[PDB]
C-alpha cells in the first residue's frame, strides 16, 4: 500500500475527546495528495492543466477512535481504474490496529465537461 | 421528512469554489441535532445522562455542488431502529434539485459499554 | 450594534470541551455576512461585481469559554470606515456575559488590485 | 526561533483561492505542539498531568496569501514568560517572504483553576 503517516492535532478533536468523523475525509485527501506528489504528478500540476478531480461518493466505517496526538497511518490502495473514474480504498491504522476503513470514487473534469482520464494520469494512478 | 434549512458560509468552500465534501457530514450532524432539539430531547441532555451517540459508518454521494451563500435543505429520515442502533438517511436539496444523498448509522454508549437505546430515546427517534 | 445569534455545533468544540479558538473568526465572518445581507447588499452580490473583501488583521481576546450547544450572540459594530479600509469590532455574549471581544480590519480588491471602497458599499457599511 | 514547516492542504483553502484566515491559528497551534515535542515535553504529557494550556488572546496580520500546496514555515519565538503566562510570536514565511505575523498569549489551569506555570514547564519554554 501507499502509506501516509500523520499525527492527530488538537483542533481535529471534538468534545467527545476523539477525532471528529468528518476529519477522516480530510486525512484521506491529504493521503491522496501525498500519493500523487510521491509519484511526481501532484494534484496542483493537474489543476495547472485545467483538470479537476471530482469526488463522486465517499464512505467511512469507524471501528475505534483516534485521540489527540495519536500517530496513525492511512494505507491507500487503488481499487478501480476505468476510462472515466477511479476508486481508492483506505485503511487507517493505529499501532497494530485497523481503526477505520473507507473508500472514495472520483472522476475528472476539464472545460466544464467530464473527460476520460489522461494517459499521463493513468500512469501515476496505476 | 424532517427539514433542516441552511445557508453555505464562505469558510465552508474550498479553492474549487464549492463546499468541501467533508463539510456535508457537519451539515448532517447539525440536522440530527435540530431533529432532536425540535422533538424536545436535545443531544446535550442525552450527554447529561452520560450517554454518547457513536457513529458507526457514514456514506455520501455527491451529485451537484453547493456554492457560497446557497440556501439548501437537508431532509432527514429515520431508516432503521433496532435495540442497539439506528440509521438516518439524508437528501440535500437545492432549489428543486437533489444535490447529494447520504446515510449514517449510530449506536449508543454509557459507562464505556454499548447500551441498548433507552426507551425515552426510542420515543424521540421513532 | 448588529446582533447575530448562533448555537454552538458539536464539531466546533475540541477535546478541551470548549469551542476551538479558531472558530471564533468563523463566527465573526458569519456575523459580517448576515450584517451585509440585512442591508440588502450581500457579499455574494459584491463577488458578482468582481470585488473581494480582503482581511488585513484580526484579534480576539477570550474571556470565558463557549460549550457545545450554547446559544450566544455576536454584537457587531463598525469602528472605522475610510477610503480604502473598514474595521469591525465584535463582542460575543453568552446570557448577559461578555465571553470574548474581537476586531477585524478589511480592504477591497478588484482585478488583483486594491480599490477605493465603492460608494454603494460605503452606503451599507455606514 | 523554532522552525515549523508545513504544506497547505486543499481543504484549508476557501473560494477566494487562499488559505482561510482562521486556519492560520491552527497552523500556530501545530507549531506550538511541535516546539513542545522537540523539547521532550509534549502537550499530551501536560494533559496527563491534569494541566490545560488556555489561550488568552490571539492576533494575526495578513500580508500576502498562501495558496493550495504552498510550502511555508512558521518561525516561533518566545516573547514573554512570567509566573502565570507566556506569549509566543510567529512569522509565517513563504520562500523568503514574510506572509503573515502573529502572536498568542496563554496561561495554565488545573482543577478548573489558574496555576503558576510548573517549574518543569518553565524549563522547556525558556
Amino acid at each position: 500500500p501507499f502509506i501516509y503517516r500523520r499525527r492527530v492535532q488538537f483542533y481535529e478533536t471534538d468534545a467527545q475527546g476523539i477525532v471528529h468523523h468528518s476529519n477522516y475525509f480530510r486525512y484521506f485527501e491529504e493521503a491522496r495528495g501525498e500519493f500523487l506528489r510521491s509519484k511526481g504528478f501532484p494534484y496542483s500540476k493537474m489543476r495547472d492543466m485545467g483538470l479537476e478531480v471530482v469526488l463522486l461518493n465517499a464512505y467511512c466505517e469507524y471501528k475505534k477512535p483516534l485521540f489527540y496526538d495519536d500517530v496513525f497511518e492511512v494505507h491507500l490502495n487503488l481499487e478501480e481504474l476505468s476510462r472515466f473514474t477511479f476508486t481508492f480504498s483506505y485503511i487507517v491504522f493505529k499501532e497494530d490496529i485497523a481503526v477505520a476503513k473507507a473508500n472514495t470514487k472520483h472522476c475528472m473534469v476539464k472545460n466544464g465537461k467530464i473527460v476520460s482520464i489522461p494517459k499521463e494520469v493513468l500512469e501515476v494512478l496505476k
